[PDB]
């Protein structure tokens, strides 16, 4: 009789409210710090997201001795996806664009935190081709403490990423004749 | 018997209260900053909304070196629509009207955040024709970091919009011989 | 049997308490600012409401360089009607009465926010004929940013109204040789 | 069987507790301000209530340049009646008694806020004949902004009342050669 | 069967707890102020209650230019009776006892607030004969603003009582050649 | 069947918890002030209780110009009895013991607040014979404002007790040539 | 059937939780003050409990003009026993041990608060023989205000104990030529 | 039928949650203070636990005139065991290791608080043989106030332990020619 | 019938929510302090986790007289595993990498807290081979107070670990001619 179906509805929507509340209350976050000590002005700050969003703007420019601070997070409500995105700036003193990438996935059973950076030719704002090149075609870093690499064109970077689901990411971008932190 | 229909009512209005509470508790917001460093007085500040509303007034005028701050939001209660609107000012020193447009939709499965600006001939306050011209007939910007364009008549703008469901929007309006932020 | 009717009463009064609580907890509000910079004394401040009420008094008079601040609201409890009303003052230096009108309706499916002002002959306190003349027989303004008009007799006004369900309204009343805000 | 009557009692007293709580939690209030700038001493301050009560005393006297502040309210608990009352003072310099009256009813479907004042012959403390004379036999003012009238004997008053269910009432009592507020 | 009697007990004690809580949570209070400016010392301060009680003591004496402050209240818990009582002092400079009486009843459907005062021969502390003489055999005042009367023996009083269920009472006792407040 | 007996137990222990909570939450309290201005040292402070208890000690002695403050209360938890007790001191300058007694009963349907004091021969600490002599064989005072009596041996007292269920008690003990408070 | 036994379990453990919570939430406490003004050093401070416990240590020594403060309490959780214990110190200037004893029982239907003190020969730390000698074989004091006795060997004490279930205990230990408090 | 087994599960897990919560919310704690005034440096601070744990480190060393403060506690969650452990230091100026032991058991129906200390030959960090030697083969102290003993090698200690389930333990370690606290 | 299966679901998901909440609310934490007083610069700080995560970065470098502070914790939500990981730095003044390891397991029925450190040849960042070499192939320390060992190459360390489930770990790394803390 229909009393079984009504009790089945109370169980069904009782479980569904808790399942949607669980996916809404799992936090994935990133906090990206990119210190410019490269000796060049950076400008035209741009972004892309494969997943997640940021509430604030970038600085339009980053003069010598100042830092980008920028805080992505997961898409809000019951959607089960993480943060994955790109950041970029153009460096008119050297004719190239710095790009930075990170990932902080939702499902850690198949994925892990990653980051990368490159200095591309000309002016090209962050997009899906920069994501696929920084994440698949280049050699990305995993999130386990400090890594250092040349960008070419007289510049290098040294940086690290936390392995946490709420990840801090830090990069110092600097001249090849200088030492980090 | 009628005891089934009464239990069916308890389930029906129990679900409906939670569904209406969900649509009432989803926030879409915008916060629009338009810095005047154009060297001209702006006046006769006007608006239009295709969806959403603002609680405060605009400034009647914006003298050189001052900013519009203006905060649209969704229509309150269970109505499932976002913020979509236009802002305008008349610039008597150059005989044209600056117009600014944004969108922060409710359903992100089909739509995304956008913005635009133009400098139209004569005096024309914000309306549905300015919305359709800024959103369909012109080339609007998507919400991914800084963009810059000429207005004509000796002016340009540089600005950005957040990809979030609670979006910050920032524009600097300035002379074509000058540099942003 | 009567157990069905008793359970039907529990459902009936359970829904009715929530329906009356909803109509009691929907806020319609107005906040009216009328800055006198007209160069004349205003006195005999009077009002009318087609719907809604105000808790405070008007100032009896408004000397040059001072403002009316006055805050109407909906009728309290489960009554489903908005704010609609008139304000007036007599200006003995010019032999006329300034009148101001606004509307902030309950049902936005059929109505919208409006405002108006006029400078009528002689002394006539606010009433239903001033409401119908300001809302139907004159050309009222809708709530979308700044509008400006002559009153005649050497005076003009410039003002705006918010499109919100809790609406701010602002008017500056000034000499025809002067500029707003 | 008797189980129906017991469930009928749970519904009956469940509704009655909410109905009595509603009539106990509906507020009718008045706040009466009577500024003496008449140039005469007032004394022997007295009152009457047709409905409602005040917790504090009047001042025994009001010298020149001071005000009565006095705050009536409805009778407490589930009783469904408003505030209706009279205030009076004797003015020994002119041989007459000032009387003031107000109403703030419970049922607004049939009644509205009113006020009045008069300057009666000799000494007569506030009573039901002063109420009926100020409310029916004289011409009372309704609660819509400022009204002004002569008392005779060299005095006038100017005053206003709020249309709210919690009403502020203000009167200035002054010489016929002087101007209000 | 006995299940009806058990459900009848749940209803019976459910109603009785709320009825006793209602009679325990209805407040009757008095606050009695008796200013001595009579030019004589008062002493041997004494009291009586027909209903209600006070937590503090009286002053043993009241010298010239000082006041009795004394705060009766209803008997605590579910007992449905008000405040009714007498206060007295002996005045050795004139050979008489000042007595003061008040009432603040529980059931306002049959009773109202009253007060009185007298100056009796010799020394006689407050008792049931002073209550019956001040409330029935003398002419008491009702609680509606200021009243004034001679005590005889060179003294008078002027005083008032609030009509509220929590009543303030004020009396000034003074020489027949002087003016109140 | 046994389901009736189980439901009868839920009612029985549901009522009993509320009945024991009521007797535990009815407060009887006393606060005893005995000002020594007798011109003699008091010492060997002692007590007795027929019902109730005090948490603090007495002072061992009371020199001239100092007061006993001492705060009895009912026995804690569901026990339905009040405060009834004796206080005493020895006065070595006059060879006698001051004793003080009070009562603050639980059941006011049969009993009332009382107090007394005496100055007994020799040294005798407070006990049941001092209680019965101060409460039955002597003439005790009831709790209605100030009373005054000689102790003999050059001393008197003047004092009062509140009629409340939480009673303040005050006594000044002084030379027969002096005046109270 | 077994549904009766399950409902019997809900009643059984529902009552048992409240009974254990009652025995856990009944407080028995003591607070022992022993002022040394004996003119001798005290040392080797030791204790015993027949019931109850203390959280802090004693001072190892008490020089002239200083006091032991020490706060026993009942054993925690549902155990229904009070505080009963002994304190001791050795006095090397006179070759004897001061011992102090108190009781604050759980069941006042059969027992009352007691205290005692003695000055025993040689060095002997507090134990069950000191408890039985101070409580049964010596003459203990009951808790009703100040008592005074010689210790022998040039010393005396004067002290008191509160009759409360949370008892303060105070003793001054002093030379036979001196006066207490 | 299976409805009995389901109701039996509700009772079973309802009782089990409360039983595990009880064993998780019973606190056993120790707080160990070991004052070094021995005139020698202590170093290589080491520990062992038969039950319980400490969150902080020991000091690596204790110079003359400083104290170890160290706070063991029971193992967290529903495990029903107390604190039992050893502490040790090496004293290079005398070629020996000080060891200290305590117990604060869970089940007081069979066990009590104990402590001990010794000065062992050579360097040997705290372990199960030090526990068994300090608790069974040596003569330990019970928790009842101050005890004092020689360590040999020119040193002694004096110390005490509280009998409480949250026990303070204090030891002063000092030269044989000196006096405690 | 299906009513049994629905009641079985209420029990099943009622238990499962509490079981997942228990595994989510059991805390395993570590807090690692590594003081550099080795007289050499440390750089290229790197990590590995066999289980658990850290939210913050390491310092890129540790100059002489400064400390690593670094706080691992368990993986968040219902996953039942502890903290187990490695830390490393390169020391360019001596051509070797310092590595540090710890464990703070979830299941204490089979495992205990451990730590270790080594100074490996060349530059090699922390990984699974450093974990297995520090935990199985080398001789690790258990968490019971201070241990000290040579690193070789002129360096040693002295350090300790807490036995708690929230463990503090401290190491001082120093020249072989110097003394700890
Ligand atoms: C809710 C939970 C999630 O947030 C955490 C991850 O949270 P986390 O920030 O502590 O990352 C620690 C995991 N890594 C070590 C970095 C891989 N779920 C898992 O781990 C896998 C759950 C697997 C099953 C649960
Ligand atoms: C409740 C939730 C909404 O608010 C969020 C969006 O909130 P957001 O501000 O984080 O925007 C992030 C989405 N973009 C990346 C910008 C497209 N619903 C969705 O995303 C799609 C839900 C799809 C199904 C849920
Ligand atoms: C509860 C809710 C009301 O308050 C809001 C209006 O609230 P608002 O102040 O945000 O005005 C925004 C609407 N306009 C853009 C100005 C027309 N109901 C509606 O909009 C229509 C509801 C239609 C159905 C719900
Ligand atoms: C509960 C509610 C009452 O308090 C309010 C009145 O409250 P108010 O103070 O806002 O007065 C506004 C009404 N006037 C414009 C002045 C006539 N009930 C009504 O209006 C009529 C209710 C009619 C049916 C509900
Ligand atoms: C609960 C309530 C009582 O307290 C109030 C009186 O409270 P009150 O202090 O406002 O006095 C106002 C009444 N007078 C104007 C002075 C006569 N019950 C009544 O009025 C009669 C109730 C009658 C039926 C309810
Ligand atoms: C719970 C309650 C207990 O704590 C109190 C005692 O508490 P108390 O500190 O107020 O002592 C006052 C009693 N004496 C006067 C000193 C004998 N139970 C009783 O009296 C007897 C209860 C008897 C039956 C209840
Ligand atoms: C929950 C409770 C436990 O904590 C307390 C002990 O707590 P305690 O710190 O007050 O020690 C006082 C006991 N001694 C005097 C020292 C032996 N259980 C018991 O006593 C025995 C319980 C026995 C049955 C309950
Ligand atoms: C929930 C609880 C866990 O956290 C604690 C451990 O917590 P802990 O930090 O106090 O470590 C004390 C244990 N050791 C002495 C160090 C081995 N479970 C256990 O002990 C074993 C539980 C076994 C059964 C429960």
């Amino acid at each position: 009789a229909a009393g079984t179906i009504i009790a089945g509805a109370e169980l069904t929507f009782g479980l569904l409210q808790n399942l949607l509340y669980f996916f809404a209350n799992v936090n994935r976050k990133c906090a990206v710090g990119v210190d410019n000590e490269s000796g060049f002005r950076w400008q035209e700050g741009s972004t892309y997201f494969f997943s997640g969003t940021a509430d604030e703007n970038l600085p339009y420019s980053v003069s010598d001795g100042y830092a980008v601070l920028y805080g992505p997070r997961k898409t809000n409500g019951p959607v089960a996806t993480g943060v994955v995105g790109v950041l970029a700036y153009y460096i008119p003193s050297i004719g190239k664009t710095l790009a930075v990438m990170w990932s902080v996935p939702f499902d850690y059973n198949f994925y892990q935190n990653w980051w990368n950076a490159k200095l591309y030719s000309g002016n090209q704002r962050a997009d899906y081709d920069h994501y696929v090149d920084l994440y698949y075609n280049a050699n990305p870093f995993k999130a386990n403490g400090w890594h250092e690499r040349s960008l070419g064109s007289g510049l290098k970077f040294c940086g690290s990423m936390s392995s946490s689901g709420q990840a801090t990411l830090e990069i110092h971008v600097l001249k090849e004749s200088e030492t980090c932190m």
